Formats: structure tokens, sequence, C-alpha cells
């Protein structure tokens, strides 16, 4: 029961790339069928593809009008990638989506990313007239990352997160603030190093109090998310980067989506350290990643064959960078991304990824009872015209379905399937009294 109690989550990048309500419902249907508990839907990730009915934002001593914010965001998103399939989900569509998923026992966890991966929000702030929102590193300007020194850009971004969190209140449980990959473009994937650099290498032009400002920013977003009764979540790479606790402390109520163990010259906190500091961990191991369009071996990083290998070889309990410690988890999340958002979305390939993750960790995933429910609905209601012996067999086969444990795992699907087959056989064997 400890395994079944974990969250099993599929993540979809509907920030970079448009997904229709119809497509998202299909993903939810497959998630339910395969025994998942949640859909993790990025809506702000480079692109911003979710618009509230009221997008008025109060910051900087004024209100930015809802119509202008909407227009700024649509335009800013299109400047990132003008997706021929669509620009954004509406509030009505999101409310209906969350309700659709709720009726299937599927939760929804949104991401609206900052202070990185916010190309569209930066664009929108400029369309509104906010000056110089982008972070720059020695003359290289980031297209994705806000400058934490810019009070007006920061205040707007926070108010925008607040506006979305207010919407998601009471209809969801977790809100992912992201926080990954600060200034990845401008610093060539060294942004955390850069933010910490001035403390250790002063008078060299590194951002003064860079990392300390990032901690404060992260903590203020956590405060804002918690005020709405939501649990804040964030990706791990910037949290105690280089295992450095000397800049300040992150809010313990931030759940960590642990997606990377780091790489050469990019030294992240271990999951051991983060657990010790008091953070819950959602295992989001990039072993399982799939980037749309990279569909076979040789087609680049996080290609589908690599992700299926990752799922085969790295179980849901294997967290990045454990330092050999036993790391508890709240669950696991398999993620599909749209780094090249003009790539064709292939449902069957995403479903294969999701199915493989479910099958490789089958004791964790819920079983599927829907066919069992259907079979019970197909039993003839009135059995009086059949022989007592044939009737008893049917009643016994029905009782046996109703007596199945109601929280079986996917590993035990055969038990359900056998019970269905027995019922069908007994119904087929109903014999009319002569
Ligand atoms: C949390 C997360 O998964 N973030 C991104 C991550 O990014 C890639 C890649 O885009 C970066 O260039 C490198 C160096 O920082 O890191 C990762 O390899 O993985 C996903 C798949 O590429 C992205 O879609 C995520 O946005
Ligand atoms: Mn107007
Ligand atoms: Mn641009
Ligand atoms: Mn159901
Ligand atoms: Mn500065
Ligand atoms: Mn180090
Ligand atoms: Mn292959
Ligand atoms: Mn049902
Ligand atoms: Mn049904
Ligand atoms: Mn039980």
């Amino acid at each position: 029961n400890e395994k079944l109690a974990k969250k099993k989550i599929v993540s979809i990048d509907a920030g970079r790339k448009y997904f229709s309500p119809e497509q998202l419902k299909e993903i939810i249907d497959k998630a339910k069928h395969y025994g998942y508990t949640d859909l993790h839907l990025l809506v702000g990730n480079d692109g911003l593809r979710f618009m509230l009915d009221d997008m008025s934002i109060t910051a900087n001593g004024k209100t930015y009008a809802s119509d202008d914010v909407k227009r700024a965001i649509e335009k800013g998103t299109n400047d990132y990638y003008n997706d021929p399939n669509g620009n954004h989900l509406t509030e009505s569509q999101m409310t209906d989506l969350i309700n659709y998923a709720k009726d299937k026992g599927i939760g929804l966890i949104p991401t609206v990313n900052s202070p990185g991966h916010m190309d569209a929000i930066l664009n929108a702030m400029k369309e509104l007239g906010i000056q110089n929102p982008n972070f720059s590193y020695f003359g290289k300007k980031s297209a994705r990352t806000v400058d934490l020194d810019n009070e007006q850009a920061v205040a707007f971004t926070k108010a925008l997160i607040d506006k979305y969190a207010a919407y998601f209140a009471k209809k969801t449980e977790i809100f992912n603030i992201g926080l990954d990959q600060y200034a990845n473009d401008a610093t060539d994937a060294k942004g955390w190093s850069v933010l910490q650099a001035d403390k250790y290498y002063p008078n060299e032009g590194y951002p003064v109090k860079g990392y300390e400002k990032f901690i404060a920013y992260a903590n203020d977003l956590a405060r804002i998310v918690k005020s709405h009764g939501l649990k804040p979540m964030a990706f791990n790479d910037g949290i105690y980067y280089n295992s450095d606790t000397s800049f300040g402390s992150f809010d313990k109520d931030i759940i960590v989506s642990m997606w990377t163990g780091g790489w050469g010259g990019y030294d992240v906190a271990s999951s051991k350290l983060l657990a010790e500091k008091g953070h819950q961990i959602l295992n989001t191991n990039d072993a399982w990643y799939y980037v749309l369009g990279r569909n076979a071996d040789g087609q680049g990083w996080y290609n589908l064959d690599q992700g299926l290998n990752g799922i085969k070889n790295t179980p849901i309990t294997s967290v990045p960078k454990t330092e050999g410690a036993d790391i508890p988890i709240i669950g696991g999340m398999v993620a599909a991304w749209a780094d090249t958002p003009s790539a064709r979305y292939s449902p069957s390939r995403l479903f294969k990824l999701m199915r493989h993750f479910a099958n490789a960790n089958a004791e964790y995933f819920a079983a599927d009872y829907e066919s069992a429910e259907q079979a019970l609905n197909e039993v003839p209601k009135d059995l009086n015209r059949y022989t007592a012996e044939s009737v008893t067999a049917v009643k016994e086969a029905e009782k046996a379905i109703r007596s199945l444990d109601s929280n079986l795992s996917r590993a035990q699907q055969d038990t359900i399937d056998q019970a269905i087959a027995k019922l069908q056989e007994t119904v087929n064997n109903l014999t009319l009294t002569p």
C-alpha cells in the first residue's frame, strides 16, 4: 500500500508548444487507464499558453489592464513560437479540463515558470512598457531569464504568479514555480555558478548578491503560492546549488522535483542534502525524459529510445544524486518536453512512454477496473428464465468481481482480467429452463 499511495505523474510541456483541450483529455484518459494519479501541465515554460478571464495585474504602483496583459502575453508567446495549432488555453477550458480530470481521479499540477524559462512573460512586460526586464551576462542578453535587480520586472512577475495561483486555489493541490536553469542561454548553462560567483570572486563584475536575491525570490513565490493554500514545487538544480547553504535557506514547504543529478562543472545539491534540509522530493529523473520529435536512437538527447531505456533501467525509486543514501519520495514523474515546439506531437509515442513507465513500476501504478465495471453492467438484469445451476454460477462470478481488492496494482491486473473472463463465461453459459 505504500507503493500504491505514491503519486504517479505524467508531465507535459504545454508552455513551449500548444496542446488542445481535446489532446489533454486524451492524455488524461491514458494516464487514468495506466494507473497514474496526476497530470503535471506546464503552461508557462518559455511560451505562456494559459489566459485567465481577468488578467489585470497590479504592480509598480498601478494596474496593467487585463486586455493589454492578454495582448502582451499572446504577442510575447508568438514571438517565442507562433504555433499554428493554437496560442493558449482559456479559463473556461482549464476549468473544464481540471473538472474532467477530477472526475477520473486525476489531479492537475500547473507550472508557470520563472525566473528562467519565461521568454513570453519578458516579452509581455516589454509590450506593457516595463524597461530592461532581461538578465544580461557580460553583454549577452538572456531571452528567457528576468534580472532579479529589476524591481519592476520582479514585482510584475510575482503578481502574475499570484494571479494564476489565485485561480488554481481549491481546484488543485500543488503549483510548480519551476526555478530551473537560470540564464541557461546567456551563461552557457552556468547561471547558478554566475549567481554565486561574486561572493567568492568579488570585484570581477559578477552579479552582486545574485544568488541571495534568487533565494529571496524563490521564498517569496513560495509564500505567495502557500497563501492560496497550494503546495509550492520547484525543480532541483538551483536549490542549494553547489551544496552551498551559506547564502540563505529555501522555504522547506517547497517540494523538490528532482530531475537532474548535474553534470561536469554543474554541481547540484544531492537529493540527500535536500531531504536532510526538510524538503519532500518528487522523483522526476531525466533518465525518463522524451523530447518530442526525437523519436529514435541517434536523434538527439532525450530521444524516445533513450527514454524507454531510462524507464527500463532506472526504477521509480532511483532518485538523482543520492550519495548512496535512502531517499524517500512522494512519487515519480515521467516528463515529455517540446524543446523544438514545431516538432509533431505523436500521441502514440507519448502513450508508449507513459505505458512503459507504468509497466516498469507496476506495483506502484493503480490497476484498471473500468472493464470490470462495464462487464458488471452487461450482466442480464433478470435471470428468472434461466436454470438455477446456471444462475448460481453467474451470481458467484459477479460476487467474485465485487470481492476483488479495490486497490490492486497494475502488477495484479491479471487477477481482475481473469475475474471478468469468468463472468463472461458464466453469462454465456446461462441456460434457458425448458
Ligand atoms: C527541469 C528541466 O527538465 N528543464 C529543462 C531541461 O533542459 C535540458 C536542456 O534544454 C538544457 O540546455 C540543458 C543544460 O541546462 O539541461 C537539460 O539537458 O530538460 C528538458 C529537455 O531538454 C527541457 O525541456 C527542460 O525545460
Ligand atoms: Mn483597452
Ligand atoms: Mn524574442
Ligand atoms: Mn472511473
Ligand atoms: Mn547587479
Ligand atoms: Mn562543487
Ligand atoms: Mn532505435
Ligand atoms: Mn467507471
Ligand atoms: Mn465506465
Ligand atoms: Mn486492500
